[PDB]
């Protein structure tokens, strides 16, 4: 339980205006609609973002702290997967992460 609040406060970060320069292209989930990626969903099966990750921790959903950080890490490696390695977007995921990463190991057990 103490550990999932850590959770929150972690993703509540990464949403703050001080990475926010490079983490709101993980604020809400890609539409492959309204950004017309007609190529996204058969790349990306298991599609997530800050926005999805949050509600689910609202709910409940995350069983410990581990599952949190699976949902995190797959949204990144899902950017990786579809965007080009020499992608800007791929540069300010990787400063995104290492945020998420410090914290989540330096999170109090
Ligand atoms: C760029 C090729 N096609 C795309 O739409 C890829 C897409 N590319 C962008 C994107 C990123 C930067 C710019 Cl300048 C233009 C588009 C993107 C834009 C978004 O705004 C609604 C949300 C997620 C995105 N995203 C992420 C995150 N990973 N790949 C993309």
């Amino acid at each position: 339980s103490e550990q999932l609040k850590c959770c929150s406060g972690i993703l509540k970060e990464m949403f703050a205006k001080k990475h926010a320069a490079y983490a709101w292209p993980f604020y809400k989930p890609v539409d492959v609609e309204a950004l017309g990626l007609h190529d996204y969903c058969d790349i990306i099966k298991h599609p997530m973002d800050m926005s999805t990750i949050k509600s689910k921790l609202e709910a409940r959903e995350y069983r410990d702290a581990q599952e949190f950080g699976a949902d995190v890490r797959l949204m990144f490696s899902n950017c990786y997967k579809y965007n080009p390695p020499d992608h800007e977007v791929v540069a300010m995921a990787r400063k995104l992460q290492d945020v998420f990463e410090m914290r989540f190991a330096k999170m109090p057990d």
